[PDB]
């Protein structure tokens, strides 16, 4: 059921890095890892909370739909694209913050928690600030247990509306092309050591859906760019992708 191939490290250490990738079959059930050990290692999910906390908005209310607008509030702040309006769709691409920690206050820490446990959600525990923690509280997940929620996603089996799930996906779309289809978030954890970078998702083909998941050091914001290229290649060595 599961592999590992030891020799899949190369791919983060020739960029003096270190890192988990774990995929996943969905025809064949079966799954393959670098690290069997990291695999299963829990760390905050950072911005790869956006797919839960989205999910859990749309079902209760708080966005009617992915075309909302969501005003600036005038705050500048240092990351560009966050100083503008956005709707779920532009949110999840440039990861705005603001905009989710204000979806989270309205949820609120009673319905917040009992989703997530309905989602079995890593640790499924919020403690910490309600608009934070999944930034700098208690909550943790690994990467095979980003798979586990993934798969749900993909088959309509969380415990929201087919509608929130449908919604979700769309706004995950992240690549497209003759040959495949990526539908993913990624992540960047820096308050809580070790600071890593995440990807996580799935590859449509014709005929069969690979969930991927990674995670990586990140000391410095000059790798995130290798959070993709490195997910991307080793497809490419499984022949996954071209
Ligand atoms: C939080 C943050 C801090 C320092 C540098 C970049 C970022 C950031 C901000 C928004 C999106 C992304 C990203 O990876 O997509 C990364």
């Amino acid at each position: 059921e599961w592999q590992e191939n030891k020799s899949w490290n190369a791919h983060f250490t020739e960029h003096k890095s270190q890192g988990v990738v774990v995929l996943w079959n969905e025809n064949k059930q079966q799954g393959f890892t670098n690290n069997l050990k990291r695999a299963n290692q829990a760390f905050l999910p950072a911005s790869t909370f956006k797919i839960p906390n989205s999910l859990i908005a749309l079902d209760l209310g708080v966005v009617k739909d992915e075309h909302q607008v969501f005003k600036w509030d005038g705050q500048t702040r240092d990351i560009a694209t966050w100083n503008r309006d956005h709707n779920l769709i532009t949110a999840m691409k440039y990861s705005v913050v603001p905009v989710y920690q204000e979806f989270a206050r309205q949820i609120g820490e009673a319905r917040m928690s009992k989703m997530l446990h309905a989602f079995d959600y890593g640790n499924e525990d919020i403690s910490g600030n309600v608009d934070s923690f999944w930034l700098d509280g208690g909550i943790r997940i690994s990467a095979t247990e980003q798979i586990s929620f993934l798969r749900k996603l993909y088959h309509n089996k969380l415990h929201v509306s087919e509608r929130s799930q449908r919604i979700v996906k769309q706004a995950m779309l992240t690549e497209a092309n003759g040959d495949y289809i990526i539908r993913a978030k990624t992540g960047y954890s820096t308050r809580i050591e070790p600071k890593i970078g995440w990807w996580v998702g799935w590859v449509e083909l014709d005929d069969n859906v690979w969930f991927f998941a990674m995670n990586m050091d990140m000391p410095t914001s000059d790798g995130l760019g290798l959070r993709q290229a490195i997910t991307k290649e080793v497809l490419k060595q499984e022949k996954i992708i071209p």
